């Protein structure tokens, strides 16, 4: 009368798990629910500590995303393999998986994709070609020539899927798994246009930092505020490019508060912390505060 | 004229540390400055996140201590003294390292002394007998009967210490490094005034939980607030038995804004952050945050 | 028509799991529904390779525990927290986890604990005084003495129970966790009437190997089979003192073929596989069926 | 009288090793035995979980061979460096290492050889111009442009090799590695009469399921059993060219009694099981058959 | 009266750190001083071993530089990261990095700079196309391509720089930061003298190892001493390519002896002592002495 | 004509070694055959870098021992577990292995054995009674109550044994294995006659540095040379104790021409180089001399 079976209240709300949680969760779906209903935008987790102590803290928080940095965070093969398991396991599939891999590692590709992430960001596009190289790495024939992989799975024990007669969880890996470019350079902008257009991906996402050292534009450099007129127009062709092409942004919200614009520029996909700027801004704002209450106990 | 030695501004404030960062900075010394001047109280965070590039983070904050967690935290031994080793290293002397062990497990004290640990906290104290076990293991003769591990350092290479003719840092450790029971038990607090009045110690911590569970107190659960009359005395009895005999309590903050009352209670050490906790917090609130911000959507 | 909670076959049975898979399931229960319908008894795998890797695969094949042996198996602290963790949630619950620890390592202990172990198993009992001695550190108070991590869980963010008010899961440990005494020693043996009678033990587990060295028995010395009378008597002895005080036995089973015996014995808990043999005698063996089949090449 | 040199009977028979086991065995001469009399064809293991503890229990059982898969294997750079050392040393020479690498790893290949492998087998071969990229990575000069690495050895001191005047075991390097093209494509198989020709390799393999997800076949699709006449062709046409060019097949035997048809079909190297299916396969095996033993208790 | 900040001959000389030992200390600068001053001539030591507890006992020693091996040295990509930070934090800013990245690996380039390597050596260079990759790899816009890691710092907590208005860096990294091409093969040589008059590098190393496999010439084969004319004709057009262009030459000295003679020819940063090599002859060396010294007791 | 085992001269001539080297090399006999010729007085290395990567290194050099100290080593459970196998496979088991233990860690020395150590050190004994406590946990009845691990070997494939009918190499264990008191306080001084005299012992070290601690005396402070007396005494009867009951004795050489002088004393186990202060020592003095030698081009 009290096990877990019978608590229903207790159970976990994960409407995009895969039948087994070494396999993607359906990213394709959650993004396209979220353009349909604006309000189910996707708010998640920046993760570039490489430690899986930490996903499992940040999964038990359940995100609607953890999103693994690889290409500046120094997770080693195996423990970015452990973190995108335990993102999923420990958030009980609630938590979907986007890793930002490594402009041309394919070790780092197919590690991410072999332990279950939905979605791979390429950072540094600038060109379609660029792009549909991942798309041969990260799909399987038809779609692409991604290799299969033996070890993910147990025939006969362990292959479990949401699909008709898929016992390698092909369908489940062509269906569920999305490809987001990242434009983040004067190049990349300029062709913008065209890599919105592509057919095959999922989402789109801008690197202002890069984009702003590559453009020769004082980061961190608003005078009175304002933007860089240079950086506008760069996002403002950005944009309008994703949204006439039906295609979702992701991106983060330096202030939380900042969702709702987000939102109603096109983002469906926000990471609204990073653990390590978060926990470095609290540690040292609770320090700070600390000192200054005690001053007055001074002489 | 623009190299780091010709730029004071930028040296590292490290009022305490030794001549060596592989060795404990004088916590001793913080402590009696901070009971001299309170508006000094160590303001630090604690660290149960067994991740070294946390410990990092961390130390780049500059809190006053980084307190490690290796009853609880899961720590293996090399990850330790790494962990202290990083605390000391990446704060550059300013972040002094308390550890509490394991009551009874002797390599996790010699590995947090061996590494640089200023303060160990012994957790479960009932008795004066039992905190001498730890003065004897602690510091070596003619004090107690520390071993004294050869790998620490290098003579003639690397073995400076602050004081002088002290080419084995035998000074250092037994100046330098502080010892505090920490009364968690009905026990403990009925012992208290003893544990309080040993010449050995150099500050005092209360568990507050493991206390509640102890004496059969509804952890959290005050109905309408005003905590059971019960852990108020023991309290009383654990702070009164501290100031009499002139020694500084260590504790944590629920929230910063208990500092000030925490130093009129007679706390000089406070934890007003939490790695694990804190992190935690701070994602599921911006992810709530940003959820509810999103429903203004719907449709 | 097709998402995960809307293919019920797919989902998981998990009897036993507790609210959160990163605390330990009712193994309690499980032994006693074991014991009201012996069709029912728990059959699992042992597992001494320290690999988390190794762990998540022995978990798919969802046994009804998974035996972590850290007594004699080269786990570090942070790989056993692991392990345990994803035995779990690589089981997504339906793997009750029972660690059998060193018998004087406090740390291995509220290692195994703190990460979700349902079931500890003491090695070399000889008196129930060194059980009590577990009691105290196996459960919280008033059973026991047992230390509360802070590190496990996150206030009002992951701390759900299958217990009533119960925020911080003492009710879930003290009612879930069970304690099992190995006899394996002449003197164990000598006084096992007495610990059979123990009210605070869950179950039962013989060392053969160990009593029969400690016997001078010689070890896989039946010469024409029949096993030593010494040793006969030291297991009936055993099992009628199990049996007549209503505890179930733990033990392995050298071939599967033994287990209806085994249950007719009064096991209620046995590890059908042990990963380190079974693996080996595995390629051994194909090995050995490989070369002999290739032997008609020869020439 | 009885030191381990006096007993014969207990040494290893170890027909390939180098001089040091840290260099790689004969596998180039292993496979040309094999060819000249197929009783001696390679019976292996399939090393696909990253734990060099595993490597050792699988070292032990002597296979003639350990191939890891580093393509999907998550092995990190040292753990593969240290199991292809296990292998080795842990079968006292027994067994020779091959490792499967990721298609344009560098470093994986560089790390596999500096190791000790014997054997590179290289995934989704589609050219001769592919091949011979890594006859240059993997040959000192004249053969190739393969990088010397310093840390390998000890001038003088650790530096034996079976050639004469070979003080960096340069002539081991090159007269002992193999080089194993898998073919697995559709473009593969289309080209595999000029792979098989090229006088650099030493073996074939091929990848039954990339070639069928690559060919449209449905993988596991035999209604009536009877595989694919398109499959059937790829095998016959991939066969036929390693048999005209003497070229041994490398393969896997997905059961024990298959290794005679194999051997008849060219097969020199076969891994008769696999550690990561021989292990999920063998307790979930064990599992099913001892519940379904118990059910005969149910009441 | 006796504090560290007290004691000025206890304080760390490091003229070329930078703001936070996080980020690279100035090698350009320092090798500019060694070639204005060869008695400044930088003296470091090789590390090979992948292991950042020796790091820390190197660091302790106090060396101008640390050349860790990527190329060859089993270094995992959070440890390769843990080293750079040890062996500047360890040395207090002394010891600057410098690392040999694989040729062609963008993640282990990423990774050795954004840990805080100062110089790069790139191995087997033959053409100034393969060093302009690196330039663009290494240096952020204007200078490159470079991509900016933001997990590096914590904006407002950690990021200060001896550079005026330089929250991010950048102008740290691309005003300390060294390109340093390696030359090992007959081509290299033979193009020389286009890739020592490229702007963009600060310094020239050669293989002699590479070089001699390369021009199969006997390794370590001098009948009488004298190396080969080949050789002698390769490493004067090397250093008098390096010489003519202002370029300071990089090596290591096989006996510290020949020290005098390498800065004649004009080497500006030479490796000492190699940590393999070193550690296995002194402990080979200390062994044969000893035993030679023992046989005085034969009989 | 020309296989290893063709070629004897490159055969590894391992006196002690055991079946298997995964079980201790027979340390007993060594030493009784150095006190019956004392050229065979065994010259080895002391460890107390936490890399098995060392340990290779270390191994490759062919010392008569390896001594492994984890009283004050960082090794993990592991770690320590994989260094000892690598000490006796890299040198293929001319190398016998040492363990310095924590006193009271009972998990340290069930590894160290478990592992193959052939001797346990254990330090600061003071008591016949604390030596017996060590007799009990280190070997097998009738001996003592050691615990037999199930995942050393695999019954019927990896159980080899010099010893007849010892299929679990517990003969192995009992006659290899080692027992040697470190006598390094006053009060072990004080009683060293009677440990001396205990039958169960097979060797005596001394530790000069905790020794002289515990008494009060200057380490390293020989005014005008000549050790004090107190210790002089001290040492004279610690070796006068040991040479009349027949113990060799187990020590360091500061220098290795002390060597001669320390067999006379009675040493037959001499540690003539540590990897830590050796290392650090060699490549100090390098960089001391490399700048000394630079200092001519100033100017
Ligand atoms: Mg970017
Ligand atoms: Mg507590
Ligand atoms: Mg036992
Ligand atoms: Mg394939
Ligand atoms: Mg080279
Ligand atoms: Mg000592």
């Amino acid at each position: 009368a009290k096990s877990y079976s019978e608590q229903p209240e207790l159970h976990a709300k994960a409407p995009y798990r895969s039948a087994m949680l070494t396999y993607p969760g359906n990213l394709r779906q959650a993004l396209k629910d979220a353009m349909a209903d604006p309000s189910k935008t996707l708010m998640g987790v920046a993760h570039g500590i490489p430690s899986t102590f930490v996903t499992k803290v940040l999964a038990a928080t359940k995100p609607d995303f953890v999103w693994i940095d690889v290409e500046h965070g120094m997770f080693n093969r195996l423990e970015l393999h452990d973190a995108i398991h335990a993102a999923q396991h420990h958030s009980e599939g609630r938590s979907l998986v986007i890793v930002r891999v490594p402009k041309h590692d394919e070790v780092s590709l197919s590690t991410a994709l072999d332990a279950g992430a939905a979605g791979i960001v390429i950072p540094h596009v600038e060109t379609v070609e660029e792009v549909r190289e991942f798309v041969k790495e990260m799909y399987y024939g038809p779609i692409g020539r991604r290799s299969f992989s033996p070890w993910t799975f147990s025939p006969g024990i362990a292959d479990a899927s949401l699909f008709p007669n898929d016992p390698y969880n092909v369908a489940t890996s062509n269906n569920h798994v999305c490809i987001i470019p990242q434009i983040e350079s004067v190049k990349g902008v300029e062709n913008v246009d065209a890599i919105a257009a592509m057919p095959e991906i999922h989402g789109l996402m801008f690197g202002p930092g890069d984009y702003m050292i590559d453009a020769g534009l004082d980061l961190n450099g608003a005078l009175s505020g304002v933007p860089h007129p240079t950086f506008v127009e760069a996002m403002t062709k950005f944009s309008t490019a994703a949204q006439r092409n039906g295609v979702p942004i992701f991106g983060g919200a330096l202030s939380v508060d900042m969702v709702p614009s987000l939102i109603e520029q096109g983002y469906r996909a926000i990471a609204v912390q990073f653990d390590v700027w978060g926990l470095s801004r609290l540690v040292h704002g609770s320090l700070a505060q600390a000192r200054a209450s005690a001053k007055q106990f001074a002489g």
